[PDB]
């Protein structure tokens, strides 16, 4: 037994598996739908342009992060880890993230484009500012802030930047585009004094 939403949910995160070989189409999702033993016309649930499987996979990421920064943060009460300043947290924070992208990274200027569709223009925004969200409440954020726009505002010019690097990055293992990362954390976090 399981409800409508969770059947879909599921079909495509097993899609996910075959967008580096098909992309982010409808054969990847009739491939997902195979590989749990669903029939292929599972796929007819989907549109065709891959707005809902590159979504599914933003909105997947965003719930791997937090879960990620959740362990994080335990290891930190049960005396297991240093608790990280924030240039350090937001590194660490934002390659955690972008490193999500390595397995599809062939397709990702592709979905960034679907992404900035105008229909998708509105949730592709939400889904940034709940992620940018998320990493300052984990880095300490107070719920009542003044700047609250100046550190999402900054953090997602972070992101974005780097994202944008890393898809233009073949050094081994992605080292220029985390070495980038670092420079621009530590800028922003030292505006004031930057070269
Ligand atoms: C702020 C502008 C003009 C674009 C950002 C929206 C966008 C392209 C998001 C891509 C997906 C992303 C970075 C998700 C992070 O959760
Ligand atoms: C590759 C395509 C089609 C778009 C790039 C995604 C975006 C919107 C990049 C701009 C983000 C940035 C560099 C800073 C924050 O606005
Ligand atoms: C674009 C901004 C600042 C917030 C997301 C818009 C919104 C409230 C969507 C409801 O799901």
């Amino acid at each position: 037994y399981e409800s409508e939403e969770q059947l879909q949910h599921r079909i495509l995160t097993a899609a996910l598996e075959f967008v580096p070989a098909h992309g982010w189409t409808a054969e990847a999702i009739a491939e997902g739908a195979q590989s749990l033993g669903l029939s292929s016309a599972a796929a007819s649930m989907f549109g065709k342009d891959g707005s809902e499987l590159i979504l599914h996979f933003v909105t997947q990421c965003n719930t791997r992060l937090t879960r990620v920064l959740e362990e994080e943060q335990k290891l930190v009460q049960l005396g297991q880890a240093e608790k990280r300043k924030t240039d350090q947290f937001l590194r660490d924070a934002v390659e955690t993230r972008l490193r999500m992208l390595i397995p599809y990274i062939e397709h990702w200027p592709r979905a960034l484009s679907i992404l900035m569709l105008p229909h998708n223009i509105p949730s592709s925004l939400s889904l940034l500012t709940s992620m940018v969200d998320d990493m300052w409440h984990y880095a300490g954020d107070q719920s009542t802030d003044f700047n609250w726009y100046t550190r999402r505002a900054m953090l997602a010019a972070i992101y974005n930047t780097t994202e944008l690097v890393m898809m233009q990055d073949s050094s081994p293992d992605f080292e220029d585009t985390w070495r980038f990362l670092e420079n621009r954390v530590n800028d922003a976090m030292n505006m004031g004094h930057t070269a």
